[PDB]
C-alpha cells in the first residue's frame, strides 16, 4: 500500500470526524481520502492514500 502517506504534527481533536482529516488531508496534500489512523502515540493522523483503496 504505498499509495500511503501519514500525517505529522496535525491536530488529533479534528480527526474527530473522518470527515475532517479526510478533507484537510486533500486540502492539504491532495489526495483521495486520507481517513485518521491510529499510530503507536494512539494518535489520531491522517493517512493520505494516493490510490483507490
Amino acid at each position: 500500500d504505498k499509495c500511503k502517506k501519514v500525517y505529522e504534527n496535525y491536530p488529533v481533536s479534528k480527526c474527530q470526524l473522518a470527515n475532517q482529516c479526510n478533507y484537510d488531508c486533500k486540502l492539504d496534500k491532495h489526495a483521495r481520502s486520507g481517513e485518521c489512523f491510529y499510530d503507536e502515540k494512539r494518535n489520531l493522523q491522517c493517512i493520505c492514500d494516493y490510490c483507490e483503496y
